[PDB]
């Protein structure tokens, strides 16, 4: 037998189920990128013949392959299923999900019960992906399939961008949700459900491995009126409301259909169980007949307009015309058919057009009918088809791009030139402006180092690589709802806007670029103090947003309700504060060892919030040095706890409380690879090596959301 | 609630526990690595202080610290046990474990209970890390701290070397065995005994959580005998034999003591389990005195010397010449004590030396007395205490050493000149030579590329990172044992032998460096095949060793009874064939992208073990492409599962068979991370790209054990 951790069970996890996942922090590394150092996705994509890959997209859905034949000859349905799914595990909360890594290849997307089949959908793209090569993502070509899909059959869709860079391993800093089994009843130990069937928070679907909501009812029970509550909810968690929901669910389903003739307890074994002779494909039927007319993929079977392949006013019609009554297809599930059905509005056979097969809607079809709110919408879609297919292509174009951040991404011919409210958009800002001069008016006010520092913090703190949402471009921290957010401590926020807003019209920087030269002004200051001179390095051409193009009830979900980095926390939470610091720092794209030297420098800048002293381990608070490290590393001290979520530091002979801290300062003197990094920084040698990493980290946060450089 | 999978628990893992853990091969990466890309530890522990090290490690042995008190004021006996412990997790069978990484400091090892208050041990060296700093790692002053330790007891000690380079995170590679507890009895379910109590084989300790044996008696029960048998067979596993390992337990207990004097049931949770105020620290009594005379660590309670603060005879004094009945000690252990011992020889108390307290032995220091083959080594050292001192202090050397590879990589002012066998010895080569006069006699030679590569590929394949063992410096390929291993092909190693001993006589080039030389050939011809031009980067240097120093028997646990590579596997295994690859590649230092580009280049250039045709999906065998993966990645066929490791590819239209193929083979078209790179080199644009990265990491393989260089 041999000594290798070779399977994924054995670990360190198993023992201490509760430590930190500090790993979700060293994702996406260099060992395991196969792309060259030097290699850019975007400057590739720029150069991509997006008009020969149009057409060769638009020539595959009607190259059916025999292996996977195309329903009717046409593979859009089912391309346009993949591209809904990927970008369908999109939720508000932390931007996480979404379309934009093509993570629906990897492990565990690949593999949700509501992805069956979507393996073979992934494979028929890849003779693109090998033709068009390292221009082509496949996180790109998976978002464009069901658009040239729905341009192939008929729908003049509002556009599309490339930029979408790909991964090489899972999205590890994704929480899917409690459960432990596929699909379980929302009456199940560990439940994603509280209180009065409330779904817990981050979560944007009502069970494990499904996109949105069960098609056969809440919990498998068919009750249209509480599918829809369920689809309101699930949809509102990816940033929908009831139009665009309504469009969304209508415009999927007039083209394409439901598989479920056969036996699904044949299916083999989703693609990450299947062995190595499925070719990483899954649900495999190796009993009878698994693909064509005998497949199986959702249960249901049936389509919901009679022209399967086109768009066309179908979906309205048979719904709101046609009575609907509760049955079972072949697969045993439950399914909503029509009262009566004429022939000739009967989907044909897949494979042989001269067989009536049939209609079907799901519970959520059912609700767009029967929820008095939607039933509304769905009238106005079905009198006003040009409205449906508008508001329809803005949702799909919506749907598929809202986590790929502000345009400065979006690259390709068919980009939009409207600013979308939801992209956050931000103009340019000048460039061509004395830097030095802002700095100089900034050092002679009287603003002091702590008011500077998180003044800059708070303004750059909100982004989240998830989505590419937040950051310090723009400067909303001015505007409604941040500028009253009570982490961003709004009186000292307007006394250090009301001087820097005056800096900026002086000088023709704008307040974004201002707000961050604060900070590296405070930073330089404090460094200057400790006897280190150094200039920090600084990009200017931040915009400043306006109110009209800053969606205020959107940006609820970038509240800083915590911060580690200045030691705040809005209420009392269940998740422990450490928990939560590493959730915010796996957003701001940081590593273990930036988030490391980042807190210890904020701690003796003096920033944390309410002016608290907890953590602030020096006698000279303003100055930057690596005193939070001796001293957390210092063994003369005994850590007390002292109540929530705080503790005193006391001198071990003299039993006086020295200092008072937080967990999330003592984490650094506790988890056994961060207090390996406190050490580090601790030591006699490192007091350069301590400051230029943490103007390294400070760099890098200041910068996140520069999209706009090159 | 928020939505980051924030501790270790939430994972793919628990899903589908049976995949490969790739993750073990993308370690020790820059994300984790707190240091500058520039820093070289080598080169700074070349500028270390270190009699001024010395002097200060030597004072720390007496300067005692009030918060964990040293017995008698003298820290030696703990620090000795602490580098016994971080040397003694070391195993030959895959070189993993050792004090080579300074590991102890991180889980799961810093928790383990055999560990237990190793914790206070390194938390007082760290004054001493501060000071020297970057120069001086962890690693080896963990490695260090009980060879000055033996120094300022009395003993002369053999020598030292620095150079271990420290780590950020636990070893995900090294698997610790099957136990979901913590010292379970070996009949539990999970044992990691078989048979007739056969030990499993990667494993060198009796159960999870010790570092060899129990002191208490196999399975807590006490019978020297039994005891003895176990560490016979620990120890052996550890590479020592019968005499160093009496020396070693000789030696270790002539100083220091077992703490065992309070109840064990009030230590607070090991160092991983601890919360954040007990400053990375673990086993704390919160509850009554936890230090000092009432020390509770193993449990036992007593030293084994009259005087455990100094080398002396003591050991064999007291277990030779009292006889022994088993007690409890006061936290409940069993443990001997002699039977009318003389006040004199009692040891005193820790704190108070006018108090005397009782002498012990453990069930592993009387098996040193009862096994008749270990007694009369005990009556040797006893009768000869002068031979006892130099086989004790070069076993330390040796233990100490075991993990740190060819005398190359070892550093400073006290490492020996002696050359021991077990550092697998190497002279230098030449390197005043013409390479290309080398190259062209290969060339001129009849040895096909198949034979050059697959020969290069077996010599340098041995390699392996956890101890450093192996690889092509010192063709050792062509001495015993490696000549005869049925995995190297014996005759057409003997044939390709005779030529290239041939070229190093009349070129002055090394049997080693030729054979390096000879596999470049190969691959550089294979290239020219495709109409590639390149010269591969080469470094001549590399010796021949000598029978003389090569221990045969030590050479046995590096046979490649696998070799994924090469398709090869000796016999049927219960692991799978790409769990085996897995081990090996990690073992290399190799990523998932390098062995995935290996595996397909190997392939089409014809060097499977046997001349098998497996995997080879190429009509030109011998030429160096992309066509492994180009072929792989079609699905104009299908893979049916064809017996042991074996599957037909057969096209999907004519169900005929194209190619065969083992699991290793199609691993890498059915797991999503490695099929994604497979398709990364099927892409139309990736030729020049697999080329190169092919001939990257054929480099790299060739020169993993190249110490000597710089
Ligand atoms: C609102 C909740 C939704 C539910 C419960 C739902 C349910 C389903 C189900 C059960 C299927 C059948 C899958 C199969 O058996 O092959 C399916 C197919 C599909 N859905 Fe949805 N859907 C929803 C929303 C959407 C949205 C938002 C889109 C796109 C805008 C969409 C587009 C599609 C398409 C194109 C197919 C056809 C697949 C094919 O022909 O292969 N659906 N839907
Ligand atoms: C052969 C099996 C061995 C067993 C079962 C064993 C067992 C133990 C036990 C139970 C203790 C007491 C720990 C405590 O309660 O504080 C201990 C202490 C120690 N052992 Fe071993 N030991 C073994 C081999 C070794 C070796 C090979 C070395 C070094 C060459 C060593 C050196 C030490 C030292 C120095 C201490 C004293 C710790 C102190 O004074 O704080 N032992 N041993
Ligand atoms: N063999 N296939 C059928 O008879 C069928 C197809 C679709 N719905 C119901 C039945
Ligand atoms: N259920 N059948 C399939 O999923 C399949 C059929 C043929 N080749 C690959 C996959
Ligand atoms: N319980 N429902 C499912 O397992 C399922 C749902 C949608 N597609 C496939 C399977
Ligand atoms: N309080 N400590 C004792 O009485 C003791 C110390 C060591 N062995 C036995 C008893
Ligand atoms: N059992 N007691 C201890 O381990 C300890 C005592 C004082 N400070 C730190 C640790
Ligand atoms: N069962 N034995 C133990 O748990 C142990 C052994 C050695 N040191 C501490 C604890
Ligand atoms: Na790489
Ligand atoms: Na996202
Ligand atoms: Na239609
Ligand atoms: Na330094
Ligand atoms: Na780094
Ligand atoms: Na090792
Ligand atoms: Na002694
Ligand atoms: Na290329």
């Amino acid at each position: 037998m041999h000594g290798g951790a070779t399977t994924v069970n054995i670990s360190t996890a198993e023992w201490w189920p509760k430590a930190l996942n500090l790993d979700i922090l060293s994702q996406h590394d260099r060992k395991t990128n196969p792309m060259g150092p030097d290699f850019n996705y975007q400057e590739e994509v720029k150069k991509l013949d997006v008009a020969a890959l149009k057409q060769d997209l638009q020539a595959l859905m009607t190259d059916s392959q025999d292996w996977w034949p195309a329903d009717w000859g046409h593979y859009g349905g089912l391309m346009i299923r993949l591209t809904w799914h990927a970008a369908g595990t999109y939720r508000i909360a932390d931007g996480r999900g979404g379309a934009g890594t093509g993570n629906q290849r990897f492990a565990p997307l690949n593999s949700w019960p509501d992805n069956t089949n979507l393996d073979k959908a992934r494979r028929l793209l890849w003779p693109i992906k090998q033709k068009y090569g390292n221009k082509l993502s496949w996180a790109d070509l998976i978002a464009y399939a069901g658009t040239i899909a729905y341009e192939s059959m008929g729908l003049k869709t509002f556009g599309f961008a490339f930029g979408r860079e790909d991964i090489w391993h899972p999205e590890k800093d994704i929480y899917w949700g409690p459960e432990k089994e596929w699909v379980p009843p929302s009456t199940n130990p560990n439940s994603r459900y509280t209180g009065d069937r409330e779904l817990e928070n981050p979560l944007a679907a009502v069970t494990m491995g499904l996109i949105y909501v069960n098609p056969e009812g809440v919990d498998g029970n068919p009750d249209p009126l509480k599918t829809a509550h369920d689809v309101r909810v699930t949809f509102a968690r990816m940033a929908m409301n009831d139009e665009e929901t309504v469009a969304l669910t209508a415009g999927g389903h007039t083209v394409g259909k439901c598989h479920g003739n056969g036996n699904a307890a044949l299916l083999g074994p989703e693609p990450e169980g299947a062995d190595v002779e499925d070719q990483g494909l899954g649900w495999i039927n190796k009993t009878q007949s698994g693909i064509g007319r005998n497949a199986v993929t959702s249960g249901l079977e049936g389509a919901w307009t009679p022209h399967p392949t086109q768009w066309d006013n179908g979906y309205f019609r048979m719904l709101l015309n046609y009575d609907w009554e509760l049955k079972k297809s072949p697969a045993g599930a439950w399914q909503w058919e029509p009262i009566n059905p004429r022939e000739e509005d009967l989907p044909v056979d897949v494979e042989d057009p001269s067989i009536r097969r049939n209609l079907v809607m799901t519970d959520a079809d059912m609700a767009m009918k029967m929820d008095p709110e939607y039933r509304k919408i769905s009238e106005r879609f079905y009198q006003d088809p040009a409205y449906f297919a508008d508001v329809f292509a803005r949702a799909w174009f919506k749907l598929t791009h809202r986590d790929m951040g502000p345009k400065a991404r979006y690259i390709g011919p068919d980009v939009p030139q409207e600013d979308l409210i939801w992209q956050d958009p931000i103009p340019a800002g000048n460039r061509n402006y004395d830097v030095q001069a802002v700095k100089d008016r900034i050092a002679a006010s009287g603003l002091s180092i702590s008011e500077l520092v998180s003044t800059a913090w708070d303004s750059a703190r909100t982004y989240r690589n998830s989505d590419k949402r937040g950051g310090a471009n723009g400067a909303r921290i001015r505007l409604a709802p941040q500028k009253d957010w009570e982490g961003n401590e709004p009186d000292r926020l307007a006394k250090v806007l009301a001087v820097l807003e005056g800096i900026a019209a002086a000088t023709g920087a704008s307040v974004a670029d201002v707000i961050v030269l604060a900070g590296n002004v405070g930073v330089e200051q404090a460094a200057r103090a400790a006897g280190v001179e150094i200039v920090l390095p600084f990009a200017p051409g931040r915009g400043d947003a306006t109110a009209e193009q800053t969606d205020t009830e959107s940006f609820a979900v970038l509240e800083p309700i915590h911060d580690g980095y200045r030691n705040w926390l809005k209420q009392d939470y269940a998740a422990t504060p450490e928990e939560l610091l590493l959730d915010r720092t796996q957003l701001l794209g940081l590593t273990a060892p930036e988030m490391t030297v980042l807190i210890g420098g904020l701690r003796v800048l003096g920033t944390n919030h309410g002016g608290t002293k907890h953590g602030v381990f020096t006698d000279r608070e303003g100055v930057l040095t690596n005193d939070f490290f001796v001293n957390l590393t210092d063994m003369n001290y005994l850590w007390k706890p002292a109540g929530k979520n705080l503790y005193e530091i006391c001198d071990r002979k003299t039993n006086q409380v020295k200092w008072t801290a937080t967990r999330v300062d003592l984490v650094f003197g506790s988890n056994s690879i961060l207090r390996a990094y406190s050490e580090l920084y601790a030591q006699d040698d490192n007091k350069e090596k301590f400051v230029r990493d943490f103007v390294a980290a400070w760099t890098k946060v200041m910068n996140a959301d520069r999209f706009d450089l090159d």
